[PDB]
Protein backbone atom coordinates (compact mmCIF):
# COMPACT_ATOMS: atom_id res chain seq x y z
CA UNK A 1 0.00 0.00 0.00
CA UNK A 2 1.35 3.45 -0.88
CA UNK A 3 0.54 6.90 -0.11
CA UNK A 4 -0.59 9.27 -2.59
CA UNK A 5 0.78 12.67 -2.99
CA UNK A 6 -0.54 14.17 -6.02
CA UNK A 7 1.36 12.48 -8.85
CA UNK A 8 3.49 11.04 -6.81
CA UNK A 9 3.47 8.50 -3.71
CA UNK A 10 5.87 6.50 -1.12
CA UNK A 11 5.93 3.88 1.15
CA UNK A 12 5.73 4.31 5.14
CA UNK A 13 8.77 2.57 4.81
CA UNK A 14 10.96 4.32 3.06
CA UNK A 15 11.76 6.96 5.59
CA UNK A 16 14.56 8.63 4.88
CA UNK A 17 15.12 11.57 7.65
CA UNK A 18 13.12 13.27 10.15
CA UNK A 19 13.30 16.38 12.19
CA UNK A 20 11.04 17.74 14.77
CA UNK A 21 7.87 19.30 12.55
CA UNK A 22 9.11 17.01 9.10
CA UNK A 23 9.45 13.70 7.87
CA UNK A 24 11.01 12.47 4.41
CA UNK A 25 10.64 9.58 2.56
CA UNK A 26 12.19 8.14 -0.59
CA UNK A 27 9.25 7.99 -3.41
CA UNK A 28 8.50 8.09 -6.98
CA UNK A 29 6.30 9.16 -9.45
CA UNK A 30 2.92 7.20 -10.04
CA UNK A 31 3.21 6.23 -13.70
CA UNK A 32 7.24 6.94 -14.15
CA UNK A 33 8.30 4.49 -11.55
CA UNK A 34 11.75 5.37 -12.13
CA UNK A 35 11.59 8.59 -11.34
CA UNK A 36 12.97 8.86 -7.55
CA UNK A 37 11.85 11.67 -5.47
CA UNK A 38 12.21 12.53 -1.98
CA UNK A 39 8.76 13.66 -0.46
CA UNK A 40 8.53 16.18 2.37
CA UNK A 41 5.75 16.41 4.82
CA UNK A 42 5.81 19.43 7.35
CA UNK A 43 3.77 20.07 9.95
CA UNK A 44 2.35 23.15 9.76
CA UNK A 45 0.13 22.63 12.85
CA UNK A 46 2.42 21.48 15.24
CA UNK A 47 4.99 24.35 13.81
CA UNK A 48 1.81 26.81 14.80
CA UNK A 49 2.35 26.18 18.41
CA UNK A 50 5.98 26.03 18.34
CA UNK A 51 8.42 29.20 19.28
CA UNK A 52 10.51 27.34 16.07
CA UNK A 53 9.43 29.53 12.14
CA UNK A 54 7.85 27.94 9.17
CA UNK A 55 10.64 28.77 7.03
CA UNK A 56 10.89 30.22 3.30
CA UNK A 57 12.07 26.60 2.10
CA UNK A 58 9.31 26.45 -0.79
CA UNK A 59 10.11 29.89 -2.00
CA UNK A 60 13.98 29.28 -1.50
CA UNK A 61 14.15 26.08 -3.60
CA UNK A 62 12.02 27.70 -6.38
CA UNK A 63 13.69 30.34 -6.73
CA UNK A 64 17.47 27.93 -6.90
CA UNK A 65 18.10 25.91 -9.79
CA UNK A 66 21.25 24.59 -9.47
CA UNK A 67 23.05 21.09 -9.80
CA UNK A 68 24.65 21.17 -6.08
CA UNK A 69 21.11 22.39 -4.21
CA UNK A 70 17.55 19.90 -4.57
CA UNK A 71 15.58 20.93 -6.57
CA UNK A 72 11.74 21.38 -6.22
CA UNK A 73 9.54 19.41 -8.17
CA UNK A 74 5.93 19.95 -6.54
CA UNK A 75 3.63 21.31 -3.62
CA UNK A 76 0.56 19.84 -2.14
CA UNK A 77 -0.46 22.17 0.67
CA UNK A 78 -3.33 20.50 2.96
CA UNK A 79 -4.58 22.52 5.89
CA UNK A 80 -2.39 20.87 8.52
CA UNK A 81 0.29 19.68 6.43
CA UNK A 82 2.43 20.45 3.65
CA UNK A 83 3.98 18.20 1.21
CA UNK A 84 6.83 19.06 -1.11
CA UNK A 85 8.66 16.73 -3.71
CA UNK A 86 11.89 17.00 -4.41
CA UNK A 87 15.35 15.56 -6.13
CA UNK A 88 16.11 11.85 -4.47
CA UNK A 89 19.85 11.88 -3.70
CA UNK A 90 20.41 7.93 -3.96
CA UNK A 91 23.72 8.28 -2.41
CA UNK A 92 22.19 9.03 1.45
CA UNK A 93 24.07 12.20 3.20
CA UNK A 94 27.37 12.55 4.33
CA UNK A 95 27.24 11.55 7.68
CA UNK A 96 26.45 8.06 5.66
CA UNK A 97 29.50 8.34 4.19
CA UNK A 98 32.00 9.07 6.43
CA UNK A 99 30.77 6.46 8.49
CA UNK A 100 31.78 4.37 5.96
CA UNK A 101 34.77 5.92 5.01
CA UNK A 102 36.05 7.04 8.85
CA UNK A 103 37.69 9.78 7.29
CA UNK A 104 38.31 11.38 4.07
CA UNK A 105 41.59 12.32 1.78
CA UNK A 106 42.23 15.79 1.12
CA UNK A 107 41.83 15.67 -2.31
CA UNK A 108 38.51 13.96 -1.81
CA UNK A 109 37.39 17.17 0.80
CA UNK A 110 38.66 19.52 -1.91
CA UNK A 111 36.50 17.79 -4.65
CA UNK A 112 33.35 17.74 -2.31
CA UNK A 113 34.25 21.60 -1.18
CA UNK A 114 34.20 22.65 -5.23
CA UNK A 115 30.69 21.51 -4.96
CA UNK A 116 29.85 23.19 -1.78
CA UNK A 117 31.16 26.20 -2.78
CA UNK A 118 28.78 26.45 -5.50
CA UNK A 119 25.85 26.02 -3.72
CA UNK A 120 27.14 28.60 -1.54
CA UNK A 121 28.03 30.86 -4.38
CA UNK A 122 24.54 31.24 -5.76
CA UNK A 123 22.84 31.40 -2.17
CA UNK A 124 25.43 34.36 -1.00
CA UNK A 125 24.56 35.91 -4.81
CA UNK A 126 20.68 35.60 -3.86
CA UNK A 127 21.27 36.82 0.00
CA UNK A 128 20.28 33.52 1.57
CA UNK A 129 22.25 32.25 4.68
CA UNK A 130 20.80 28.39 5.29
CA UNK A 131 22.06 28.24 8.97
CA UNK A 132 22.02 24.65 9.73
CA UNK A 133 24.26 22.98 7.48
CA UNK A 134 25.75 19.84 8.32
CA UNK A 135 26.77 16.64 7.43
CA UNK A 136 23.09 15.32 7.66
CA UNK A 137 21.72 17.81 5.14
CA UNK A 138 24.70 17.55 2.77
CA UNK A 139 23.87 15.11 0.39
CA UNK A 140 25.29 12.36 -2.26
CA UNK A 141 23.67 12.01 -5.68
CA UNK A 142 24.83 9.10 -7.92
CA UNK A 143 23.83 10.49 -11.90
CA UNK A 144 25.55 6.64 -12.73
CA UNK A 145 24.64 3.67 -9.80
CA UNK A 146 27.63 1.90 -11.70
CA UNK A 147 29.90 5.09 -11.68
CA UNK A 148 30.20 5.02 -7.89
CA UNK A 149 34.10 6.54 -6.84
CA UNK A 150 33.90 9.89 -6.10
CA UNK A 151 34.70 11.11 -9.46
CA UNK A 152 30.82 9.76 -10.19
CA UNK A 153 29.89 11.58 -6.30
CA UNK A 154 27.76 15.26 -6.72
CA UNK A 155 26.80 16.99 -3.76
CA UNK A 156 23.58 18.63 -3.15
CA UNK A 157 22.77 20.95 -0.34
CA UNK A 158 18.97 20.07 1.17
CA UNK A 159 16.70 21.09 4.07
CA UNK A 160 16.45 24.80 3.90
CA UNK A 161 13.89 25.37 6.48
CA UNK A 162 16.21 27.24 9.11
CA UNK A 163 17.25 29.07 6.08
CA UNK A 164 16.71 33.63 5.73
CA UNK A 165 16.94 36.00 3.86
CA UNK A 166 18.90 38.91 4.54
CA UNK A 167 17.28 41.75 3.27
CA UNK A 168 13.76 40.14 4.92
CA UNK A 169 14.32 42.91 7.95
CA UNK A 170 14.69 45.82 5.27
CA UNK A 171 11.78 44.69 3.20
CA UNK A 172 9.28 45.04 6.44
CA UNK A 173 10.73 48.16 7.12
CA UNK A 174 10.08 49.69 3.26
CA UNK A 175 6.80 47.80 3.93
CA UNK A 176 5.79 48.86 7.38
CA UNK A 177 5.64 52.41 6.60
CA UNK A 178 7.62 54.51 9.37
CA UNK A 179 10.65 52.66 9.67
CA UNK A 180 11.45 55.33 12.38
CA UNK A 181 10.83 53.45 15.70
CA UNK A 182 12.58 50.15 14.56
CA UNK A 183 16.21 49.05 16.54
CA UNK A 184 18.79 50.11 14.34
CA UNK A 185 20.42 46.41 14.75
CA UNK A 186 16.81 45.22 13.30
CA UNK A 187 17.35 48.13 10.03
CA UNK A 188 20.87 46.82 9.94
CA UNK A 189 20.50 42.67 10.40
CA UNK A 190 21.47 41.40 7.12
CA UNK A 191 25.29 42.29 8.50
CA UNK A 192 25.39 39.88 11.49
CA UNK A 193 24.59 36.44 10.81
CA UNK A 194 25.60 36.65 6.82
CA UNK A 195 28.80 34.36 7.60
CA UNK A 196 26.63 31.43 9.45
CA UNK A 197 27.26 28.89 6.79
CA UNK A 198 31.21 29.91 6.43
CA UNK A 199 31.59 28.67 10.67
CA UNK A 200 29.27 25.43 9.61
CA UNK A 201 31.21 24.66 6.23
CA UNK A 202 34.65 25.06 8.66
CA UNK A 203 32.93 22.20 10.86
CA UNK A 204 32.03 19.80 8.28
CA UNK A 205 35.81 19.89 6.40
CA UNK A 206 37.30 19.27 9.74
CA UNK A 207 35.19 16.53 10.59
CA UNK A 208 36.24 15.14 7.55
CA UNK A 209 39.33 15.93 7.93
CA UNK A 210 39.22 14.04 11.72
CA UNK A 211 36.24 12.24 11.96
CA UNK A 212 35.14 14.05 15.03
CA UNK A 213 33.45 17.74 15.15
CA UNK A 214 35.93 20.24 15.80
CA UNK A 215 33.99 21.08 19.26
CA UNK A 216 31.93 18.11 21.39
CA UNK A 217 29.66 18.72 24.18
CA UNK A 218 27.03 16.26 26.63
CA UNK A 219 24.34 18.34 25.53
CA UNK A 220 23.16 21.77 23.31
CA UNK A 221 23.09 23.72 26.74
CA UNK A 222 27.07 22.59 27.09
CA UNK A 223 28.28 23.62 23.98
CA UNK A 224 26.48 26.77 24.07
CA UNK A 225 28.31 27.31 27.71
CA UNK A 226 31.29 26.79 26.10
CA UNK A 227 31.24 29.13 22.78
CA UNK A 228 29.75 31.64 25.82
CA UNK A 229 32.69 30.81 28.07
CA UNK A 230 35.48 30.61 25.53
CA UNK A 231 35.83 33.63 23.23
CA UNK A 232 39.09 32.48 21.88
CA UNK A 233 38.31 29.21 20.08
CA UNK A 234 41.30 27.76 18.88
CA UNK A 235 40.83 24.37 17.03
CA UNK A 236 42.66 21.46 17.25
CA UNK A 237 44.04 20.63 13.70
CA UNK A 238 46.14 18.22 13.00
CA UNK A 239 49.93 18.91 12.21
CA UNK A 240 50.03 16.86 9.11
CA UNK A 241 47.05 18.65 7.54
CA UNK A 242 48.64 20.74 4.04
CA UNK A 243 48.99 24.01 4.36
CA UNK A 244 46.26 25.56 2.58
CA UNK A 245 43.86 23.33 4.50
CA UNK A 246 45.19 24.31 7.49
CA UNK A 247 45.07 27.78 6.62
CA UNK A 248 40.77 27.42 5.45
CA UNK A 249 40.05 25.86 8.78
CA UNK A 250 41.68 28.24 10.83
CA UNK A 251 40.10 31.14 8.72
CA UNK A 252 36.88 29.58 8.32
CA UNK A 253 36.86 28.12 12.69
CA UNK A 254 36.91 31.82 13.81
CA UNK A 255 34.25 32.36 16.58
CA UNK A 256 33.50 35.90 16.25
CA UNK A 257 31.82 36.95 12.93
CA UNK A 258 34.27 39.76 12.20
CA UNK A 259 37.40 37.94 12.13
CA UNK A 260 35.91 35.36 10.08
CA UNK A 261 36.84 34.65 6.17
CA UNK A 262 35.29 36.53 3.50
CA UNK A 263 32.59 34.52 1.27
CA UNK A 264 35.31 36.09 -1.77
CA UNK A 265 38.53 34.47 0.36
CA UNK A 266 36.53 31.61 0.82
CA UNK A 267 35.74 31.26 -3.12
CA UNK A 268 39.32 32.20 -4.18
CA UNK A 269 41.23 30.54 -1.36
CA UNK A 270 44.37 28.39 -2.89
CA UNK A 271 42.95 25.24 -0.90
CA UNK A 272 39.94 25.45 -3.63
CA UNK A 273 42.18 26.93 -6.58
CA UNK B 1 -24.37 44.71 4.28
CA UNK B 2 -22.08 42.39 6.87
CA UNK B 3 -19.17 39.99 6.48
CA UNK B 4 -19.67 37.14 9.09
CA UNK B 5 -16.51 35.70 10.84
CA UNK B 6 -17.58 32.66 13.61
CA UNK B 7 -19.73 34.52 16.19
CA UNK B 8 -18.54 38.08 15.14
CA UNK B 9 -19.67 39.99 11.46
CA UNK B 10 -17.56 43.41 10.57
CA UNK B 11 -18.44 46.00 7.99
CA UNK B 12 -15.50 46.19 5.28
CA UNK B 13 -15.68 50.07 5.35
CA UNK B 14 -14.67 50.35 9.14
CA UNK B 15 -11.11 50.14 8.17
CA UNK B 16 -9.27 50.50 11.48
CA UNK B 17 -5.52 49.72 10.52
CA UNK B 18 -4.08 47.94 7.50
CA UNK B 19 -0.45 46.95 6.68
CA UNK B 20 1.64 44.36 3.95
CA UNK B 21 -0.24 41.58 4.10
CA UNK B 22 -3.09 42.30 6.36
CA UNK B 23 -6.23 44.83 7.30
CA UNK B 24 -8.43 44.89 10.53
CA UNK B 25 -11.87 46.21 10.92
CA UNK B 26 -14.15 46.96 13.65
CA UNK B 27 -16.57 44.38 14.16
CA UNK B 28 -19.22 43.23 16.54
CA UNK B 29 -20.81 40.19 18.01
CA UNK B 30 -23.44 39.25 15.80
CA UNK B 31 -25.87 38.72 18.86
CA UNK B 32 -24.52 40.96 21.61
CA UNK B 33 -23.98 43.99 19.19
CA UNK B 34 -22.67 46.16 21.67
CA UNK B 35 -19.20 44.18 21.97
CA UNK B 36 -16.92 45.84 19.60
CA UNK B 37 -14.13 43.73 18.48
CA UNK B 38 -11.01 43.93 15.94
CA UNK B 39 -10.97 42.01 13.45
CA UNK B 40 -8.15 40.83 11.45
CA UNK B 41 -7.59 39.54 7.53
CA UNK B 42 -3.71 38.14 6.96
CA UNK B 43 -3.41 37.28 3.32
CA UNK B 44 -1.27 33.72 4.19
CA UNK B 45 -0.93 33.38 0.19
CA UNK B 46 0.59 36.91 -0.96
CA UNK B 47 2.94 36.58 2.66
CA UNK B 48 4.26 32.95 1.29
CA UNK B 49 5.45 34.88 -1.95
CA UNK B 50 7.62 37.19 0.29
CA UNK B 51 10.61 37.46 1.44
CA UNK B 52 8.86 38.15 4.83
CA UNK B 53 7.89 35.42 6.98
CA UNK B 54 4.84 34.07 8.54
CA UNK B 55 5.26 34.77 12.55
CA UNK B 56 3.34 33.67 15.46
CA UNK B 57 0.75 36.07 16.19
CA UNK B 58 -1.78 33.58 16.66
CA UNK B 59 0.60 31.44 19.66
CA UNK B 60 1.77 34.80 21.04
CA UNK B 61 -2.00 36.24 21.66
CA UNK B 62 -3.71 32.86 22.40
CA UNK B 63 -0.89 32.17 25.31
CA UNK B 64 -1.24 35.56 26.84
CA UNK B 65 -3.67 36.71 29.49
CA UNK B 66 -2.87 40.62 30.40
CA UNK B 67 -4.80 43.66 30.54
CA UNK B 68 -2.18 45.84 28.00
CA UNK B 69 -2.05 43.30 25.54
CA UNK B 70 -5.19 42.78 22.94
CA UNK B 71 -6.85 39.39 23.55
CA UNK B 72 -7.34 37.17 21.15
CA UNK B 73 -11.08 35.40 21.06
CA UNK B 74 -11.26 33.50 18.13
CA UNK B 75 -9.62 32.28 15.14
CA UNK B 76 -10.77 31.37 11.74
CA UNK B 77 -8.43 29.38 8.83
CA UNK B 78 -9.06 29.56 5.11
CA UNK B 79 -6.80 28.10 2.75
CA UNK B 80 -5.19 31.78 1.81
CA UNK B 81 -6.14 33.81 4.61
CA UNK B 82 -6.86 33.71 8.89
CA UNK B 83 -8.63 35.91 10.68
CA UNK B 84 -7.83 37.10 14.17
CA UNK B 85 -10.99 38.10 16.15
CA UNK B 86 -9.47 40.72 18.86
CA UNK B 87 -10.12 42.85 21.51
CA UNK B 88 -10.99 46.52 20.67
CA UNK B 89 -9.55 49.41 21.45
CA UNK B 90 -12.14 52.60 21.25
CA UNK B 91 -9.64 55.04 22.00
CA UNK B 92 -7.60 54.37 18.38
CA UNK B 93 -3.63 54.14 18.48
CA UNK B 94 -1.07 56.75 20.85
CA UNK B 95 -0.73 58.46 17.07
CA UNK B 96 -4.25 59.63 17.40
CA UNK B 97 -4.02 60.57 20.60
CA UNK B 98 -0.55 62.72 20.34
CA UNK B 99 -2.15 64.42 17.12
CA UNK B 100 -5.49 65.58 19.53
CA UNK B 101 -2.93 66.61 22.36
CA UNK B 102 0.41 67.66 20.55
CA UNK B 103 2.76 66.58 23.09
CA UNK B 104 1.75 64.94 26.38
CA UNK B 105 3.47 65.91 30.14
CA UNK B 106 5.76 64.23 31.94
CA UNK B 107 3.16 62.74 34.17
CA UNK B 108 0.94 61.56 31.29
CA UNK B 109 4.19 59.97 29.84
CA UNK B 110 4.44 58.11 33.04
CA UNK B 111 1.42 56.64 33.30
CA UNK B 112 1.05 55.65 29.87
CA UNK B 113 4.61 54.44 30.80
CA UNK B 114 3.86 52.53 33.83
CA UNK B 115 1.18 50.16 31.61
CA UNK B 116 3.95 49.85 28.50
CA UNK B 117 6.55 48.46 31.30
CA UNK B 118 3.74 45.90 32.83
CA UNK B 119 3.07 44.53 28.70
CA UNK B 120 7.29 44.86 28.03
CA UNK B 121 8.21 43.03 31.49
CA UNK B 122 5.13 39.88 30.15
CA UNK B 123 6.73 39.79 26.60
CA UNK B 124 10.26 40.16 28.71
CA UNK B 125 9.33 36.62 30.97
CA UNK B 126 8.18 35.09 27.50
CA UNK B 127 11.21 35.61 25.83
CA UNK B 128 9.24 37.73 23.07
CA UNK B 129 10.36 41.07 21.19
CA UNK B 130 7.76 42.55 19.46
CA UNK B 131 10.47 44.44 17.22
CA UNK B 132 7.49 46.77 15.54
CA UNK B 133 6.61 48.99 18.46
CA UNK B 134 5.61 52.15 17.32
CA UNK B 135 2.92 54.93 18.09
CA UNK B 136 0.48 52.97 15.41
CA UNK B 137 0.21 49.64 17.67
CA UNK B 138 -0.06 51.31 21.21
CA UNK B 139 -3.43 51.42 21.68
CA UNK B 140 -5.98 53.31 23.94
CA UNK B 141 -8.78 51.94 25.50
CA UNK B 142 -11.01 54.03 27.53
CA UNK B 143 -13.97 53.11 30.31
CA UNK B 144 -8.84 61.55 31.26
CA UNK B 145 -5.31 59.52 32.22
CA UNK B 146 -6.99 57.55 35.19
CA UNK B 147 -9.55 56.04 32.29
CA UNK B 148 -7.27 55.14 29.78
CA UNK B 149 -5.73 51.96 29.72
CA UNK B 150 -3.02 50.89 27.37
CA UNK B 151 -2.75 47.88 25.02
CA UNK B 152 0.14 46.54 22.75
CA UNK B 153 -1.03 44.99 19.44
CA UNK B 154 0.51 43.73 15.99
CA UNK B 155 2.44 40.74 17.16
CA UNK B 156 2.79 40.19 13.06
CA UNK B 157 7.14 40.87 13.53
CA UNK B 158 7.47 39.73 16.93
CA UNK B 159 10.23 36.69 17.62
CA UNK B 160 10.85 34.42 19.89
CA UNK B 161 14.32 35.02 21.49
CA UNK B 162 15.30 31.42 22.77
CA UNK B 163 14.00 29.92 19.14
CA UNK B 164 17.25 29.09 17.58
CA UNK B 165 18.19 28.23 20.64
CA UNK B 166 15.35 26.14 20.50
CA UNK B 167 15.48 24.48 17.09
CA UNK B 168 19.35 23.17 17.99
CA UNK B 169 18.20 21.83 21.17
CA UNK B 170 15.77 19.65 19.09
CA UNK B 171 18.69 18.81 16.52
CA UNK B 172 20.64 16.69 19.29
CA UNK B 173 23.52 17.54 16.74
CA UNK B 174 23.80 21.95 17.59
CA UNK B 175 27.68 20.97 16.46
CA UNK B 176 27.79 22.70 13.53
CA UNK B 177 25.95 25.93 13.52
CA UNK B 178 27.49 29.02 13.84
CA UNK B 179 28.23 30.45 17.23
CA UNK B 180 26.41 33.94 16.31
CA UNK B 181 23.38 31.63 15.26
CA UNK B 182 23.71 29.85 18.76
CA UNK B 183 23.87 32.86 21.11
CA UNK B 184 21.69 35.27 18.83
CA UNK B 185 19.54 35.46 21.71
CA UNK B 186 21.86 38.70 22.94
CA UNK B 187 21.83 40.46 19.72
CA UNK B 188 17.80 42.30 18.89
CA UNK B 189 17.03 41.24 22.70
CA UNK B 190 17.35 44.90 23.04
CA UNK B 191 15.11 45.93 19.95
CA UNK B 192 11.91 47.28 22.07
CA UNK B 193 13.59 49.27 24.52
CA UNK B 194 15.33 51.59 21.55
CA UNK B 195 11.67 51.52 20.16
CA UNK B 196 10.17 52.68 23.57
CA UNK B 197 12.92 55.15 23.43
CA UNK B 198 11.89 56.80 20.38
CA UNK B 199 8.04 56.59 21.31
CA UNK B 200 8.37 58.35 24.83
CA UNK B 201 10.61 61.13 22.94
CA UNK B 202 7.91 61.51 20.36
CA UNK B 203 5.34 62.19 23.36
CA UNK B 204 7.50 64.79 24.85
CA UNK B 205 9.04 66.87 21.90
CA UNK B 206 6.35 66.11 19.01
CA UNK B 207 8.10 64.08 16.65
CA UNK B 208 10.87 61.29 16.31
CA UNK B 209 14.53 61.87 17.55
CA UNK B 210 15.92 60.52 14.25
CA UNK B 211 13.98 61.90 10.73
CA UNK B 212 15.33 60.69 7.00
CA UNK B 213 13.73 60.89 4.01
CA UNK B 214 13.40 56.88 3.59
CA UNK B 215 14.08 53.69 4.91
CA UNK B 216 17.64 53.13 3.13
CA UNK B 217 18.05 56.53 4.11
CA UNK B 218 17.50 56.22 8.18
CA UNK B 219 19.38 52.57 7.96
CA UNK B 220 22.53 54.83 5.68
CA UNK B 221 22.43 57.25 9.10
CA UNK B 222 22.47 54.86 11.56
CA UNK B 223 25.64 52.89 9.73
CA UNK B 224 27.49 56.08 9.06
CA UNK B 225 26.73 57.31 12.84
CA UNK B 226 28.29 54.82 15.66
CA UNK B 227 26.90 56.84 18.15
CA UNK B 228 23.70 59.29 18.33
CA UNK B 229 23.04 61.98 20.63
CA UNK B 230 18.88 62.79 20.59
CA UNK B 231 17.85 66.71 20.89
CA UNK B 232 16.24 66.98 24.25
CA UNK B 233 14.52 69.84 25.02
CA UNK B 234 16.77 71.80 28.43
CA UNK B 235 13.39 71.63 30.55
CA UNK B 236 12.99 67.91 30.41
CA UNK B 237 13.49 66.50 33.40
CA UNK B 238 16.85 64.96 35.03
CA UNK B 239 15.04 61.40 34.80
CA UNK B 240 13.52 61.67 31.71
CA UNK B 241 16.87 62.71 30.04
CA UNK B 242 18.47 59.65 31.23
CA UNK B 243 15.93 57.12 30.37
CA UNK B 244 15.63 58.74 26.99
CA UNK B 245 19.71 58.62 26.50
CA UNK B 246 20.06 54.95 27.98
CA UNK B 247 17.45 53.47 25.64
CA UNK B 248 18.23 55.96 22.53
CA UNK B 249 21.78 53.91 22.84
CA UNK B 250 22.55 52.74 18.95
CA UNK B 251 24.65 50.23 20.34
CA UNK B 252 22.41 47.40 21.89
CA UNK B 253 25.56 46.79 24.37
CA UNK B 254 25.51 50.47 25.77
CA UNK B 255 21.91 50.38 25.65
CA UNK B 256 19.65 50.30 29.22
CA UNK B 257 18.87 46.64 30.29
CA UNK B 258 15.32 45.92 31.22
CA UNK B 259 15.87 45.46 34.75
CA UNK B 260 17.60 49.16 35.14
CA UNK B 261 14.14 50.34 32.35
CA UNK B 262 11.60 48.47 34.77
CA UNK B 263 13.05 49.99 37.73
CA UNK B 264 13.91 53.71 36.19
CA UNK B 265 13.31 56.26 39.30
CA UNK B 266 11.46 58.09 36.14
CA UNK B 267 8.80 54.96 36.89
CA UNK B 268 9.29 54.55 40.53
CA UNK B 269 8.51 58.52 40.78
C1 LIG C 1 20.65 6.64 6.50
N1 LIG C 1 20.51 7.65 5.42
C2 LIG C 1 19.87 8.87 5.93
C3 LIG C 1 19.92 9.98 4.90
C4 LIG C 1 19.40 9.51 3.58
C5 LIG C 1 18.96 10.43 2.62
C6 LIG C 1 18.61 10.02 1.34
N2 LIG C 1 18.14 10.90 0.36
C7 LIG C 1 17.62 12.14 0.39
N3 LIG C 1 17.39 12.73 -0.78
C8 LIG C 1 16.77 13.91 -0.70
C9 LIG C 1 16.35 14.49 0.47
C10 LIG C 1 15.45 15.71 0.49
C11 LIG C 1 16.01 17.09 0.54
C12 LIG C 1 15.35 16.62 -0.69
C13 LIG C 1 16.64 13.76 1.63
N4 LIG C 1 16.20 14.19 2.82
C14 LIG C 1 16.55 13.53 4.06
C15 LIG C 1 17.98 13.86 4.51
C16 LIG C 1 18.28 15.34 4.70
N5 LIG C 1 17.49 15.92 5.79
C17 LIG C 1 16.26 16.41 5.61
O1 LIG C 1 15.74 16.55 4.48
C18 LIG C 1 15.54 16.77 6.85
C19 LIG C 1 14.74 15.67 7.54
C20 LIG C 1 13.62 16.73 7.84
C21 LIG C 1 14.23 17.60 6.73
N6 LIG C 1 17.27 12.60 1.58
C22 LIG C 1 18.78 8.69 0.99
C23 LIG C 1 19.15 7.76 1.95
C24 LIG C 1 19.43 8.14 3.25
C25 LIG C 1 19.73 7.11 4.30
C1 LIG D 1 -7.28 56.56 12.87
N1 LIG D 1 -7.42 55.20 13.43
C2 LIG D 1 -6.15 54.72 13.95
C3 LIG D 1 -6.23 53.25 14.29
C4 LIG D 1 -7.46 52.93 15.10
C5 LIG D 1 -7.54 51.73 15.81
C6 LIG D 1 -8.66 51.41 16.57
N2 LIG D 1 -8.77 50.21 17.33
C7 LIG D 1 -8.10 49.04 17.31
N3 LIG D 1 -8.32 48.15 18.28
C8 LIG D 1 -7.66 46.99 18.16
C9 LIG D 1 -6.79 46.71 17.13
C10 LIG D 1 -5.89 45.49 17.09
C11 LIG D 1 -6.31 44.17 17.66
C12 LIG D 1 -6.20 44.34 16.19
C13 LIG D 1 -6.65 47.72 16.16
N4 LIG D 1 -5.81 47.56 15.13
C14 LIG D 1 -5.45 48.63 14.21
C15 LIG D 1 -4.35 49.51 14.79
C16 LIG D 1 -3.07 48.74 15.10
N5 LIG D 1 -2.47 48.17 13.90
C17 LIG D 1 -2.62 46.90 13.53
O1 LIG D 1 -3.30 46.09 14.18
C18 LIG D 1 -1.95 46.51 12.24
C19 LIG D 1 -2.63 46.98 10.96
C20 LIG D 1 -2.24 45.67 10.30
C21 LIG D 1 -2.04 45.09 11.72
N6 LIG D 1 -7.31 48.87 16.26
C22 LIG D 1 -9.69 52.34 16.67
C23 LIG D 1 -9.64 53.51 15.94
C24 LIG D 1 -8.53 53.83 15.16
C25 LIG D 1 -8.44 55.18 14.48
NA1 LIG E 1 -4.91 34.63 25.05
Amino acid sequence: SMEVVGDFEYSKRDLVGHGAFAVVFRGRHRQKTDWEVAIKSINKKNLSKSQILLGKEIKILKELQHENIVALYDVQELPNSVFLVMEYCNGGDLADYLQAKGTLSEDTIRVFLHQIAAAMRILHSKGIIHRDLKPQNILLSYANRRKSSVSGIRIKIADFGFARYLHSNMMAADLCGSPMYMAPEVIMSQHYDAKADLWSIGTVIYQCLVGKPPFQANSPQDLRMFYEKNRSLMPSIPRETSPYLANLLLGLLQRNQKDRMDFEAFFSHPFLE
